[PDB]
């Protein structure tokens, strides 16, 4: 049978999503009672649940098989979950297709494997080594800037925020000035469902409200990236923006602008939230589990340790749709030709087949096998930066702490895709 009406609500429906406790018991349900099960929430297609960490290698590792954005028929698939009402808007506005972005979560092979390997080799770890010690800099004046501000601060808008921003600005080539710029974009893009982060200029009680807002933010960030595209064909900077705008095919032609505008939408936000959320939910772990930073603090070498067990409990990108481009059995259940599926991430980071004790904060599980970057071929190309990131800014604050308090109520952003906390009121005790 179907998937229970309020099991399905609480992961399908962004509201569902607005407080931590709810969500994951409702994922652990799923993994102890329905494993894969269809979802059938009005006003949304009907979705296969995909709850459990087999489950999700087992699609991801079959690109040929679970299509990101339809296969041949591009567009056919939206890769990250609109309702009903708003794919019909997207439809309307691109004439009949769902590809918004030429960004790499919308498309298939073989177009996504020639698109990732303009940026592929950049990405790698021994290719990130150069910029530690830009990050270490920026890291350190973003502490410096924390310890000037006093003990008691939001975690999130009043620190977290601001360091991966800036790390991804730099190394991008986009000017500080345009910081402020480009964090109100990303808040409008990953809070198209988020009572608190409705843009002035979409109606926001439409049923297509959330695609209007992804619509309208994209097209503020092509009119930005369009100068900084042209800027760099004109006049090349050793900077991650030039690699990206200058790209040419196998034929020696530039890439359209439109794909170096994905690449700019997507390191321009996912580029910077997901390490912010990460960070402040590390923070509140350790606030729980004070006894972890005492660790920490004690061996150094766990900062590597704390950052996968921090990535394993905040999984952040919540989840992408797949379609199914032929009919497939799994786990006892038949999937059919065109049903989509939507990967939980989150939920198979808590997989008790996989994780002892998995809603523990536990630094010691080595390896820490956690999902949080995805699998197969989309499997996240930012991950070495992120955990690099991660890792120097740990290493040159945890210090500098104490103790974390939290000393008043947390929020997270309320969205079914890249999520997290917006808000975590603390008390630091600097040492
Ligand atoms: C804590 C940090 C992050 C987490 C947890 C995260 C997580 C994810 C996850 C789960 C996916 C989807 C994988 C799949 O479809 O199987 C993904 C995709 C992606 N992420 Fe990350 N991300 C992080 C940081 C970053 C950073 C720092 C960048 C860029 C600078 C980035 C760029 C991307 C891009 C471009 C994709 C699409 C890949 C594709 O479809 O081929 N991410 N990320």
């Amino acid at each position: 049978a179907a998937i229970p009406d309020e099991i399905a609500r609480q992961i399908v429906l962004p509201e569902g999503h607005k407080d931590n406790v709810p969500l994951f018991e409702a994922y652990r349900w799923l993994r102890e009672n329905q494993p894969l099960g269809q979802a059938r929430v009005e006003g949304y297609d009907p979705l296969w649940l995909i709850t459990k960490y087999a489950d999700l290698m087992e699609v991801e590792r079959q690109p040929q098989i679970f299509a990101a954005g339809g296969g041949e028929d591009k567009g056919s698939n939206n890769p990250i979950l609109a309702n009903q009402a708003g794919d019909e808007f997207t439809r309307q506005l691109l004439g009949g297709n769902l590809r918004i972005l030429d960004a790499l979560p919308y498309l298939d092979q073989p177009e996504h494997s020639v698109v990732k390997d303009v940026a592929f080799d950049w990405f790698r770890p021994a290719n990130l080594k150069k910029w530690e010690d830009r990050i270490r800099e920026t890291a350190r004046a973003s502490i410096d800037r924390l310890l000037a501000g006093g003990p008691d601060l939001d975690a999130v808008q009043e620190f977290a925020v601001f360091f991966p921003l800036r790390v991804i600005m730099s190394l991008f080539g986009v000017p500080e000035e345009d910081e402020p710029r480009m964090m109100a974009l990303t808040q409008d893009f990953f809070g198209v469902a988020d009572p608190d982060a409705q843009r002035d200029d979409i109606e926001a009680l439409s049923p297509d409200a959330a695609a209007q807002q992804w619509a309208a933010t994209i097209a503020d960030f092509y009119a930005y990236f369009d100068v900084l595209v042209e800027s760099r064909r004109a006049e090349p900077r050793d900077d991650l923006a030039t690699l990206i705008a200058v790209a040419k095919d196998e034929n020696g032609e530039y890439f359209p602008k439109t794909f170096a505008y994905g690449w700019f939408v997507a390191i321009a936000t996912a580029g910077h939230d997901t390490t912010a959320s990460t960070l402040a939910g590390c923070l509140q772990s350790l606030a729980a589990h004070p006894e972890v930073l005492d660790r920490v603090k004690g061996d150094p070498d766990l900062i590597p340790d704390l950052v996968n067990e921090s990535l394993r409990i905040v999984s952040p990108v919540k989840h992408f749709t797949r379609v199914a481009l032929q009919d497939y059995e799994m786990r006892g259940q038949k999937i059919k030709a065109g049903d989509r599926l939507m990967l939980l991430f989150q939920s198979g980071n808590r997989d008790a087949e996989v994780f002892d004790r998995p809603d523990d904060f536990d630094i010691d599980r080595r390896p820490n096998k956690h999902i949080a970057f995805g699998y197969g071929p989309h499997m996240c190309i930012g991950q070495h930066l992120a955990k690099l990131e991660l890792k120097v800014m740990l290493q040159e604050l945890l210090p500098h702490l104490e103790r974390v308090e939290v000393s008043g109520e947390p929020k997270l952003i309320q969205t079914n895709f890249v999520g997290g906390l917006r808000k975590l009121p603390v008390h630091l005790t600097f040492s």
